[PDB]
């Protein structure tokens, strides 16, 4: 269900992992015990990613709406629709901006921090009819951070309101999603964090792109990994890599290498000969995992992390 309330399964998952790594570094592992978020519940979240109702959309909303809906307190952070229900109109005017939230909490159960990501449309799909084609709308860039910013101010009063959560430290972050049919997901794109007891959110760009490799955006970005890798599949004689370009330097490459069906042994030899290559052509990157599997199921592990001397590799049992 990485895909509800987001353009794919790909961007909820990217999405989740890379809040996580803002995350990490504002309230870091080794300081902070990981929970996941309790005081958005499920029935809040969906209820700011309303629109905000008119007077009149509430008086001719049902009993039962209102309640599902948190009506009066109409919470919706998404643009009101201000009385116009033609779907292409909509699009037009008072297009979904916020697709998702999610919260991270965590604790030394007094809470000591959170952590808070807005998963934004880049573009808003819609349907003129029940079993028609799919439209689209473009969002502008800007207008998309705009938007994620206010929110997240919004979002950060309704917190404070909490008595829990009047002096915790709340990270915020903004992810823009790629489109639904991008294999490429998308980017986090600013964060704030409001210090202890602030009330009000001072913003940081991040300068993030995701990339395939090998492809004309590793290319882009970074020619050389982008020649390294394709010369790491060369040498294989097929593996496909994705990885992230932060302020134009490549972090947290992830690599899926498809083996046959072998036995342990061959399996360790695949190994030992992938950790060598990865040594000669991926040593420049802090974080990279290589994921070997086969049709069944993961078949080894080779990973490396900063603090690591050579890389980690692990063979699964069978």
């Amino acid at each position: 269900l990485l895909q509800d309330n987001m353009a794919n399964s790909y961007n909820g998952g990217d999405f989740e992992d890379g809040l996580l790594n803002l995350s990490k570094e504002v309230f870091p592992t080794d300081k902070y015990l990981y929970q996941d978020g309790q005081f958005l519940d499920k029935k809040t979240i969906n209820a700011y990613l309303n629109p905000k109702y008119t007077k009149r959309e509430i008086d001719k909303m049902s009993e039962k709406d209102k309640k599902d809906k948190k009506a009066n307190e109409n919470l919706g952070l998404n643009p009101s629709h201000e009385g116009e229900t033609n779907p292409e109109k909509i699009a037009e005017k008072s297009p979904a901006y916020l697709s998702n939230i999610l919260e991270q909490d965590f604790y030394g159960k007094n809470i000591k921090g959170m952590t808070i990501g807005l998963a934004m449309n880049s573009v808003y799909y819609y349907k003129k009819e029940k079993d028609g084609p799919t439209f689209s709308k473009k969002l502008d860039d800007s207008e998309v951070k705009k938007q994620g910013k206010q929110m997240a101010s919004e979002i950060l009063s309704r917190l404070r309101e909490n008595d829990d959560l009047k002096d915790i430290p709340i990270h915020f972050a903004i992810y823009k999603q790629s489109s639904e049919d991008s294999i490429t997901p998308g980017e986090f794109i600013t964060q704030a964090t409001a210090e202890k007891s602030q009330t009000k959110l001072e913003w940081h760009n991040i300068n993030e792109k995701s990339a395939l490799l090998p492809s004309s955006t590793a290319a882009d970005y970074d020619e050389n990994l982008n020649n390294n890798f394709k010369q790491f599949n060369d040498n294989l004689q097929q593996a496909v890599g994705k990885v992230k370009f932060v302020d134009k330097k490549p972090q947290r490459l992830v690599v899926d290498l498809p083996i046959d069906y072998y036995g342990q042994a061959e399996t360790i030899g695949i190994t030992q000969y992938v950790t060598e290559q990865a040594n000669k052509y991926f040593d420049k990157i802090d974080n990279y995992e290589i994921r070997i599997k086969d049709g069944n199921q993961p078949r080894a592990l080779i990973s490396k992390t900063k603090d690591d001397k050579e890389p980690q590799v692990h063979i699964y049992s069978n």
